[PDB]
């Protein structure tokens, strides 16, 4: 089996990609953020606190035929960014762009933290990461790609994220007409859980490249490149103005401002992100400070490979035995 779905940017700063998800029977489609540096289906529900919801779709297991409780399961997750969310579980039937898993763990949310109740546009999220992180206690679940891998045409999904566009997931096959080139694969460890690699070197613009070896994780649920401070450094200080704002929270710029490309090292090959992808613009609206879209990861304990470096590529998950990365332009 393979499917594909088409993921929407939430705004026009592309700071979330939203990917339709049919749940239950009659199908509830809700819109779920897919994030492969996390491991669990969540969503807005009929149990979410009342006050929590706002504009939000919400899944009502009892109008589900095929929902079951997973009796005295319940799951509680903190995100990198200092949001949360938490409930119990039901088994439900989900599909994602005609790809079906029956008896997927469908996280329903009691409760969820202001970030995701103030997006509007968000109804759960969708983790891709390994299982192992996935949070349900006190029987750990299955991610929905665990549960379709061994249906898969190929164990393999892929993320082609598009910039002030939308794009696509596939899952189960990879797409030869989606990217230019070839696709370069690179070693993946799976000891944090996480999609985790080795970057070969960056350049800033039209820079030399730099090889350096630079440990992060492929995360399409986080929005921003985040890098060692002397790597950012070395971005910011070719815009002038640039500086770090402990106030702001990280590098802002002029508006004014053309911003460099910046190279990753994938192996030999080498993904180019345009300067535009890296403006997330104004700091708060009529402001002439915006907002960079690489950042340092010094307090974060990780590199993060975030939309800003996703969207410049086509990356193959492949969720073979021994997992890898790949990416190729596009």
């Amino acid at each position: 089996s393979t499917g594909s779905a088409t993921t929407t940017p939430i705004d026009s700063l592309d700071d979330a990609y939203i990917t339709p998800v049919q749940i239950g029977t009659p199908a509830q489609t809700l819109n779920l953020d897919f994030d492969t540096g996390s491991s669990d289906l969540w969503v807005f529900s009929s149990e979410t606190t009342a006050s929590e919801v706002d504009g939000q779709t919400i899944y009502t297991p009892s109008k589900s035929t095929t929902a079951k409780l997973l009796s005295g399961a319940t799951w509680s997750i903190s995100y990198g960014d200092g949001s949360s969310s938490s409930g119990d579980v039901y088994t439900d039937t989900v599909s994602v762009g005609g790809l079906t898993v029956t008896g997927q763990a469908v996280e329903s949310a009691k409760k969820v933290s202001s970030s995701f109740t103030e997006d509007s546009t968000i109804d759960g999220l969708l983790g891709l990461a390994f299982s192992t992180l996935n949070t349900v206690s006190p029987t750990q679940q299955k991610t929905f790609f665990d549960n379709a891998k061994a249906s898969l045409d190929s164990p393999v999904f892929t993320a082609d994220l598009g910039y002030h566009a939308p794009g696509t997931y596939n899952f189960g096959f990879i797409d030869t007409t989606a990217y230019t080139g070839s696709i370069t694969y690179t070693a993946v460890s799976t000891k944090q859980g996480f999609w985790e690699w080795t970057s070969t070197g960056y350049a800033v613009g039209s820079g030399t490249f730099k090889s350096t070896s630079i440990d992060g994780i492929a995360d399409t649920g986080t929005t921003l490149l985040y890098l060692p401070a002397t790597v950012v450094s070395a971005y910011w200080a070719q815009v002038s103005g640039a500086k770090s704002s402990s106030s702001v929270g990280g590098y802002v710029f002029p508006c004014s401002a053309t911003l460099p490309s910046f190279t990753f090292g994938v192996g030999s090959a080498r993904i180019v992100i345009p300067g535009d992808y890296i403006d997330f613009g104004p700091i708060s609206t009529g402001s002439s400070s915006c907002f960079g879209g690489i950042q340092s990861s010094a307090g974060i304990g990780i590199n993060i490979f975030g939309d800003v470096a996703l969207k410049a590529a086509f990356v193959v998950f492949n969720g073979a035995t021994t997992p890898t990365l790949g990416f190729a332009s596009k």
